[PDB]
């Protein structure tokens, strides 16, 4: 009897407004193409103060109960990944649990370490259910967060917000996680943080990216070596990171998958037994292949395209946009998958990609979901972006969606679309 | 081969000042027995803006690795529950990692759930190993905060600071856990909260205990069907309850614990074969029984009355209070334990103390961390309550101990004691 444990499914929400790149490097007096091509961004989320991490959260758990018919009386987790809390003590979990009235035989709570905390409440969950604690039961996982670096700041084209909702059980039919094989490496730095009470990020971005990488280097190492010696890639004519179908990496803007996959690749590079007959030249130069990136990474982006930085969802929207047009093509094979996290930690993982994938991600929606936003003007992002917390629009939720309405007496309200 | 997994440590740390409980009642026109008798409390930790979580934090972690000889190389977790946190994206752990100079080879993250964070981290830790996938490895789960209610407020008496650090692994020589067996129960309420910005926390305090006692009894219930079922327990001449040999609660004050434990026994009594044939007048009197709360819950307290509330820590303060006078009587037997957050969350768990637990605990030494201490006045209490979060008193840590210095450029600074 083979035990499988990891995603089953997962659905998204995302802002009601956009805004186009291009306008918004007019607006900075920025060349478009630094964004379009640059940064390989095409549209960037704004917000409302009624979209906050809770509204958005709950958007998206409710939509994967409906679209995926959970019966919710078998969550026994519920587990919000954000680094865009709005309590220090009450968690973002227990809003969704009463906005989505759930019942009470389950653990609630929220993870913390920038973008890594949706993966740190993923393997959570894995390993509740994986334990024999969770057998028979599933846990939801949220990544909900708003990334805001503010007008006229080096990361203001990245920025975005939205929610993914993640269905974990012993059913996992969009990722059977290989368990106890991850690779991490972090290390305590100042690349990316946000003091309380302030609203917008601090980063040193060069860094940021450099620390990245380095995480990125140890924490796949780490995954390469137990999946060796559990005999799932081997070092043959095809480099170990070759024999993944595809990997998918936390995508702050989408240029850094790139590099991203290009410094993958040169860990097998420089770490092949027979490194020494190559130059940094011809590593870099095979390392950057088009056709590895294009084999492996390059259909994973459509969504974070159109949407930017969604803190600890951008790997999972980047899942998801790969599942969307190729669960049945990738059913049966392994893929990997590298969460970062600024501050910094990050980890590798792989796992098999299961055989109703594509029913799953059919009943996600996701077409629809990006469908029923709507552009607006720089100049409305900017209004919208100096309301206080406490000041949402005065619109009405979608169906089934939420919003924050006002917060009176320091209790925060909430709304559900009709 | 019986696997075991669970605590097999731990260490404390405490703010370098307290007041006496009889001074603050006097400063307030409060009678000292609502303090002394009513609340059970003695002695209130107080800090300076030093001792930030991160500090209390590192202390207590740092002094675990030195005193239990643990190889910080097979630390694979190390995670912080706290609500006390200091950033929004950049999680406590990750700077105790860095105070600490860790290797890379664990993940960090901080949790959150009011005071049952720590408890949701230490479940992360504990089935990572008994999934396999920490099998070999270590956690360090460090349960740190400062508790504010603020001067002339009803929740100020029941303040208080400090940290303790779990040490989880396959040798949980403290208390070998039942894996499997825990019950939960959570709902979405405003009994206690702060909101970001808010340095004092907003109370409804007897719907708190309301609270408290309602998710007790789901959490305990859910536990008992399952410890039956797994014949742990038994509807007997005893009730289920009374074959514990000991019950660890959530203390946010000492009288609390009295409290919770009439209601944990009252959740037996109501829910027996035969409890038609009582009355609530004699279930309440079998409940509130003077012999079992003697029995079972007593001696868990001497630390917590000493201190405070130290929220995420409160509960595991109590098993420490326990186990240091009672580890070896209790080698073998099986021990209760109730964790609850506002939010709210509350869950039930079971283990086994183990042989060499008087060992571990000989080795952190309580009294001494309480003796190193020193008592001051309401008065400077008071102006130390008005200094802000970024002006630490110019004062070193003591040998091995952690402070915040400064706040240069956004980036908070540490010393460490010689
Ligand atoms: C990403 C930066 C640093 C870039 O901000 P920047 O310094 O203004 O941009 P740049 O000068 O680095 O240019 C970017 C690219 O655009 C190119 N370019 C320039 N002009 C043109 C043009 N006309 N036509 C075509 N291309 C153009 C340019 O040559 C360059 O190409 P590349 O170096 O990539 O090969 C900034 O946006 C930033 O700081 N963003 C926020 C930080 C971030 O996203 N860091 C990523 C790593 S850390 C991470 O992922 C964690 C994070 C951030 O998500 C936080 C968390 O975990 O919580
Ligand atoms: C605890 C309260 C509500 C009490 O604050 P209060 O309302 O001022 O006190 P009281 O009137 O309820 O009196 C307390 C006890 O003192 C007695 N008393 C009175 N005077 C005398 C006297 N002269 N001589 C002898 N006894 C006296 C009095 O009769 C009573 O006895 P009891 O009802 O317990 O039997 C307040 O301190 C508060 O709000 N504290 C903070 C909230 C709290 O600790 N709640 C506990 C449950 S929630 C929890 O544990 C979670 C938490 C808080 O830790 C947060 C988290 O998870 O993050």
């Amino acid at each position: 009897m083979k035990k499988r444990v990891g995603i089953e499914a997962l659905a998204v929400a995302v802002p009601s407004r956009y805004v186009d790149i291009e306008d918004l490097a007019r607006a900075r007096g920025v060349d478009p193409a630094k964004y379009t091509a640059g940064l390989g961004a095409r549209e960037m989320a704004v917000t409302d103060p009624g979209e906050d991490t809770v509204a958005l959260a709950a958007t998206a758990a409710a939509r994967l109960i409906r679209q995926q018919d959970v019966d919710p009386s078998r969550i026994g987790m519920l587990v919000v990944g954000t680094e865009t809390g709005i309590d220090h003590s009450k968690p973002v979990a227990s809003h969704v649990q009463g906005l989505l009235k759930l019942p009470r035989t389950m653990r609630t709570y929220d993870t913390q370490h920038a973008c890594y905390g949706g993966t740190a409440g993923l393997m959570a969950a894995v390993e509740w259910i994986a334990s024999g604690a969770g057998a028979g039961k599933v846990a939801v996982v949220v990544c909900s967060d708003i990334a805001r670096y503010g007008l006229n700041t080096a990361g203001e084209p990245t920025q975005g917000g939205g929610a993914v909702a993640l269905l974990v059980s012993e059913q996992p039919d969009l990722l059977a996680m290989d368990v106890g094989l991850n690779g991490v490496c972090s290390m305590d730095v100042y690349d990316f943080w946000r003091p309380v009470g302030r609203r917008e990020a601090l980063v040193d971005g060069h860094y940021s990216i450099t620390c990245y990488l380095e995480a990125l280097s140890g924490a796949y190492r780490g995954w390469r070596e137990k999946a060796l010696a559990a005999g799932l890639v081997r070092w043959s004519d095809a480099l170990p990171g070759e024999q993944l179908a595809r990997i998918a990496y936390h995508v702050p803007f989408c240029k850094m998958a790139r590099k991203a996959h290009t410094q993958l690749r040169l860990c097998d590079l420089e770490d092949a037994a027979d490194a020494a007959a190559s130059t940094p030249e011809s590593r870099e130069a095979q390392a950057k292949s088009a056709a590895s990136y294009d084999a492996q990474v390059a259909t994973s982006l459509g969504l974070n395209s159109r949407i930017g930085n969604v803190y600890t969802a951008s790997l999972y929207l980047a899942l998801a946009g790969l599942l969307q047009h190729e669960a049945g093509a990738l059913a049966g094979q392994r893929i990997g998958l590298l969460s970062y996290g600024s501050g910094c930690a990050a980890e590798f993982y792989s796992g098999t990609v299961g055989e109703k994938a594509a029913e799953r991600m059919a009943k996600a929606d996701l077409e629809a979901v990006l469908a029923r936003r709507e552009r607006v003007s720089i100049e409305e992002y900017e209004r919208l972006m100096k309301l206080p917390a406490d000041a949402p629009e005065a619109v009405a939720p979608s169906p089934g969606a939420f919003r924050l309405t006002e917060i009176r007496d320091h209790r925060r309200q909430y709304a559900e679309g009709n």
